[PDB]
């Protein structure tokens, strides 16, 4: 009987940028695929077609152009900026979400001019405005990580529709896709980004798995014990199997060499790590 | 300082299940891509890598085709008892979130044993358990739509950074992301989804709108009218722009006929429809 | 030593066109995505950097809409006319590679103006002109089917490294690829396209298949021996592989109902079925 | 009337492999997705449905692993040994065509066995067996170049359907997909791969570009003049448009400096540069 309009978000969603720093002869890129979303009064606009309240997407997407021209200095700046200028500028608008994805690139033989995209991570940076308190989420994610060996599993119950062999010596990939929300603004953003993912790849490599589970802890624990900025971190790692293929049958062993990369299904773990104390389930991980 | 173990979840993701009913010579098929994850006291496996309650991912996939050769009457149904027995039969288990693609299939040509894939939508479901309650989430996912006129944007703000020009006729074109939670498991699910399909693509179509978010409104209150049964419906619509080529420079008008369809950016329009008063902070939606 | 510019084209590639014909209340949809490339002297152009015979890859993109402005009946229409303008309109233009993808849309009940996309299947459509040469492809993709019995695989040679068994009843699906080459441009390309897709599926349905092979093969014969005005048809065909899960060690038997479709590796069976004496290497397959 | 077999091929598309050396402490990882494909004598497999020529895709699948386990120098290596043995361990196979790509990964902090996936190109092999025949090309793709500047475009003809405005300096951005094909089997095909990689992104890099066409075939010039092993190479690369946003309607000029980086359409610009006397048309990019 009664219908009422809940949350709700709207804006331009995958705003490709390239913004190229060329003052002197040394160029500069920096490219990201940006997204923002207003949050606030939209009553009207959805239930009676009223658009007074509706800045447009489009004009989102003007906005981002006209304050790149200015240049940012890190990715969370530039949300930072587009946060404040929707929040403030308009009353019906309380809040947000901004993020971007920031593709790295590298100079081709050190040229000023020509670079080469690397492709083997991708950062990431979430902006939520609520009135006027503030939250950043810094991230990574695509980056590919292999143990050939240094892994293993057992121990674990075993029903009817367990098979599964128990291990010492067997390979554990993932994909690392991990976040941190920031308990502050005032970071070293590239810094941060950089250390967060040196601890993440470290502790991936030298610990002694169990288990993948272990791992990501481990993972996460580095991060938390180092950086007094960040609250918690979460991760989302799958399990891709390499299994070791069987060639007994034809009077061949395998010594733990050809293996065989599944795609699908995979295992997914996935946990939060935090620091003792910090907030429990933050409005920024809803989305 | 001190760093904790928070929220948790593993499982297997992705296991791709076919299954065939052939009692008599008429065939059925209900293809489905199946995501497993279990919570509960995962705390020894994390810090010590104490695998003792780590039911094997490996082991949920082998339940999860175990289970299927019985047959189940519908995805939702399927899913219920997967969660029923982990959470049943383990003690450190006590929920999950058991999570599903289904596939459509057509007769070719009305044959017995002979089928084709219908790719113009996907089914999908969420089953959430949290000791004794059970959520559960359908939803549609990959179905576009356009309108060819009947759809116009105008009334909105027009700060420095608008240029966008008002129209009373233009192309209104998105892909139907919708979700719906049931506020009881006792559902006719199939028969749900079939109307609630209908009723989503009807209201797109007959609306004639003023903006992508009134239409997207009308879509769900007419969802949350017709299913007492549904107590929330989110939706996630980009505005897909088709934009009206510029031909004048060729000499030629363009009276709404020929456009552009643009990949990036686009419009991303999502809100909540629902039932007055009900739990529009549900954890099931934090997936 | 000495360099030599070979085989070379250039245009602008995937224009993704909307018709709209709207003359009448009910509106018509026409979807595509169109490459044109150009063949022909374009020597100075690569080896010295002179433009003057560089029919700018912008200008293509324009001229695809303008043209769009006076409507086409059929995808190979439309391609007809952009390959005799560009070859005709430029003495050093000779020939070249025009490429369409079609996608097809439904009306939300039988609505004027709403419509939802089709994405069973995609249809392709290829046109190549050399000099006074001219060659049409059309095709279909995407389209993926699926016989659960009336499938065999028996009778292959069993060498040192041979596991798999003979069966007599198994799945058998795969994507249907297939493109034909026409004999003369006088064709009535839409009710061929519906007619060659009725026959494939009809072929691949009621074949009792002893082999991937023998149902491609059949598949083709159908068609050359339906359609005069086509010379001969491609097929690649994956054999998608639904794998007959072991339920025994769960203590349960399977009678051919409960499968796992595996992603990749993948059998990929290919052939061209063509009328006796027909060309056997037409450039038009060289891209 | 009458229907003939023509070309033809089958075999199992798309093998995941990784192998790895761990006769030691340091270990070494190999990580390929093969196909292989046998040409023949099928005839009766597609016209009787009789296989007894047809050597199973799972045992063309079983055979890659069982190679795997002696181990490989290189990925053409490797596809020479699989060409080799089902075309002198079958009569009536003849031939056939060996596929391969090869996925790069870096240690992590130089560790003995842990690593991270390179994601920024990815490496190929094809291998064609013809009777006493066998041609190598290799390649690579997925590299993605850039320059901000030393890039233009000018002096095109300019029709009534021509609007690109000409240009002293513009981003000249690409994907680098390349292929080169050897004239004899014996090659340092490591050295090669790398040595031809340096060279294409150096002449990207150093050529001031007039136009794509210019910039390729410099790139094709190098390799050419610099590998005697090589007959030809083939390169496909499109003109990945970033559109200087016009920031004028905000009250701002731009320099060269905020760009829009459009997905589609794109410009494709494609050529073979060859070693002058060399063979016209290799069957081997036929496919
Ligand atoms: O690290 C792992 N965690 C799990 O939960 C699991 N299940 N199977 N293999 C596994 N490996
Ligand atoms: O339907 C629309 N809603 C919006 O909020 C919007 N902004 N630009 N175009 C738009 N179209
Ligand atoms: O480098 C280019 N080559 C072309 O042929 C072209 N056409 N438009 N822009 C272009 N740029
Ligand atoms: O139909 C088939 N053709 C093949 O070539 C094959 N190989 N394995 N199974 C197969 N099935």
């Amino acid at each position: 009987t009664k219908v009422v309009l809940g949350q709700n978000q709207y804006g331009k969603a995958e705003v490709r940028l390239v913004k190229v720093t060329r003052n002197t002869a040394r160029h500069e890129i920096q490219d990201l695929n940006v997204t923002s979303q207003l949050r606030g009064d939209f009553e009207a606009a959805h239930t009676a077609g009223d658009n007074a309240h509706v800045v447009a997407t489009d004009t989102q997407k003007n906005t981002v152009y006209a304050f790149a021209r200015d240049g940012f200095a890190t990715t969370e700046e530039f949300l930072l900026r587009l946060g404040k200028h929707f929040t403030e500028g308009f009353d019906w608008v309380t809040g947000g979400r901004w993020a971007a994805q920031q593709f790295f690139w590298d100079r081709i033989n050190d040229h000023d001019h020509a670079f080469s995209r690397n492709k083997s991570e991708v950062r990431t940076a979430v902006l939520e405005i609520s009135g006027s308190e503030q939250a950043i989420v810094a991230g990574i994610e695509g980056l590919t990580v292999l143990k050939s060996t240094g892994s293993e599993f057992h121990g674990f119950p075993r029903d009817k529709y367990t098979t599964l062999q128990e291990t010492t010596d067997r390979i554990l990939a993932t994909d690392v896709s991990a976040r941190w929300r920031y308990n502050t603004v005032e970071v070293d953003f590239d810094a941060v980004y950089a250390s967060v993912r040196g601890l993440l790849l470290k502790a991936f490599a030298e610990t002694h798995s169990l288990a993948l589970q272990q791992t990501m802890y481990e993972m996460g624990r580095a991060v938390i014990e180092t950086h007094p900025e960040i609250d918690e971190i979460k991760m989302s790692l799958p399990n891709k199997h390499h299994f070791l293929v069987d060639l007994q049958p034809f009077g061949q062993d395998n010594p733990n060499e050809v293996f065989y990369a599944a795609d699908r299904p995979y295992g997914l773990i996935e946990a939060t790590i935090q620091r003792e104390g910090s907030r429990a389930d933050h409005p920024i991980w809803s989305n």
